[PDB]
């Protein structure tokens, strides 16, 4: 198991233009595209990120190009964040993968603000952290996925997702 094969149990891999579990438009393996309720203006955003007129379609090979974009933007606003870095640096590989799992999800912005539960991390108290975490908004809309990134940082290990 790895970051990618975690990510793509996740968020799976649509080649047309689909709505999140928010309603906002997306395409690929969790690839939003714009806020607007606009399926012209995602259109457009999408056209733009593929560099081709792509009529809401793409291929395989498109959808994991913005994947691995994505990723690489992800660990890297990890490593950029003053509160997110330090975190990082502190966890082991299994654990960091969960962390790169709910920058993807959220980004930076929004998982930077879970400072109880990264100084938890911090300190490798496992269970505190798991039971702060299960505190949000996040746990409440999509608890499913919640849940596995959860037990991820608990355990340091992939059960949840094998
Ligand atoms: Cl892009
Ligand atoms: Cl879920």
């Amino acid at each position: 198991m790895n970051i990618f094969e975690m990510l793509r149990i996740d968020e799976g891999l649509r080649l047309k233009i689909y709505k999140d579990t928010e309603g906002y438009y997306t395409i690929g393996a969790g690839h939003l595209l714009t806020k607007s309720p606009s399926l012209n203006a995602a259109k457009s955003e999408l056209d733009k990120a593929i560099g081709r007129n792509t009529n809401g379609v793409i291929t395989k090979d498109e959808a994991e190009k913005l994947f691995n974009q994505d990723v690489d933007a992800a660990v890297r606003g990890i490593l950029r964040n003053a509160k997110l870095k330090p975190v990082y640096d502190s966890l082991d590989a299994v654990r960091r993968a969960a962390l790169i799992n709910m920058v993807f999800q959220m980004g930076e912005t929004g998982v930077a603000g879970f400072t109880n539960s990264l100084r938890m991390l911090q300190q490798k108290r496992w269970d505190e952290a798991a039971v702060n975490l299960a505190k949000s908004r996040w746990y409440n809309q999509t608890p499913n996925r919640a849940k596995r990134v959860i037990t991820t940082f608990r355990t340091g290990t992939w059960d949840a997702y094998k």
